[PDB]
């Protein structure tokens, strides 16, 4: 094959991040939507999910499922891992933390609205006193360009990406953070990854409460 | 220094995965309890948290945070994690579906008392109808007595434990199974893996129910 083939529903999800991840190593793929629940149903039925889910990426003769499986092996074949296991073991770990905000954040639009309120504090708490400052620190402590040995990593990218989802969500929790800014500036320029921002890209934008509600209204939800 | 040191409550929790490896690979740790939410701050005020969260894991001059992220160097430094980067992406695919059936399963002392039924009977009904046929399928393609690559992997340990974890939660799951069954007593054999079975290990148990909310009555949550 030629491409990476992506499958899952035409939306940001779980996939984003892997979008994100080809998009900045250069790499060209393609997207197969889910539109409704017979494309899923066949997907299933033709053995091309190990667990029955998605996100799943065809790549080198695999049929790759689990986003992280999916990840950590675009990562290590577009050198974006770093140099050795010790490198990886703080790529891995800023990794997890990115994700821990992603979904903590994420799943803020279906808080049944007597618990939003909090959770959205909550939300914004941990953000702006738990990550953020993490990762404001690391940049100080060595004061390079990029998160792990002074070299583009998967890491940068994944940090590049949940700052734009923080910033959708209360552009004033990145005020206090100085470093922050500037990393987001400096990674968003590079050319791979200004493509991925520019308009008509492969980039997925956030979902709206109605829109949302077709989706369940779409499929088992 | 000398041996790992592993940060956690007295539990399973999200540490217990990682007790496994180190077992398995015949590494010996210690472990620094959690008893008190005064014992967890200190960790915190301490900066050797970077997300004030844990399992944390002291190993090779790095205060290592985030589950997946030790278990991962952890993997890579005793050879337990294949051989190349496709052997890797089945590793990982694999994994995270037991850490996922790990948490469906795990997660149900939680619900709320309304919910846990409900919950409880999808979790049996994707054990037995998702997890297992896949995995039972993985050995059965193969026929060899390792999951991945002909050869023991941090991911043959995972699978052993959360069958143990099947066990538990329902004997009757794992019968219609005969290659797990045979896995299982298979894995369960190697002197490593034996020697964490027996009685007196640091491998530990399930909480109980007063111990659930006993250990709430006693942290915040
Ligand atoms: N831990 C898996 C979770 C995947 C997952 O939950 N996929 C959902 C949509 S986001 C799915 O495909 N559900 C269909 C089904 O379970 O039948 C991963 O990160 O890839
Ligand atoms: N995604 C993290 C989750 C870590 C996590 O939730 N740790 C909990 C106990 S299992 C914690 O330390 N909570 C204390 C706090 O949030 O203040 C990981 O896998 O290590």
């Amino acid at each position: 094959a030629g491409k990476p083939v992506l499958h899952y529903f035409n939306a940001r999800g779980r996939m984003e991040c892997i979008r994100w991840l080809l998009a900045a190593a250069g790499v060209e793929f393609e997207e197969k939507f889910i539109q409704s629940p017979e494309d899923l149903e066949k997907l299933k039925k033709d053995g091309n999910l190990m667990f029955d889910q998605v996100p799943m990426v065809e790549i080198d003769g695999m049929k790759l499922a689990q986003t992280r499986a999916i990840l950590n092996y675009i990562a290590t074949k577009y050198d974006l891992y770093g140099k050795d296991m010790k490198e990886r073991a703080l790529i891995d770990m800023y990794s997890e933390g990115i994700l821990d905000l992603t979904e903590m954040i994420g799943q803020l639009v279906l808080c049944p609205p007597d618990q939003r309120e909090a959770k959205t504090a909550l939300a914004k708490d941990r953000t702006k006193n738990r990550y953020l400052p993490a990762f404001e620190k690391v940049l100080k402590s060595h004061g390079q360009d990029y998160l792990v040995g002074n070299r583009l990593t998967r890491v940068d990218i994944h940090l590049l990406e949940v700052l734009l989802y923080v910033e959708e969500f209360d552009a004033s929790l990145l005020t206090p953070f100085p470093l922050l800014k500037a990393f987001k500036s400096r990674i968003s320029s590079l050319p791979n990854v200004k493509k991925f921002l520019q308009p008509g890209s492969q980039r997925k934008p956030p979902m709206d409460a109605k829109q949302i509600q077709e989706a369940r209204k779409a499929f088992k939800i």
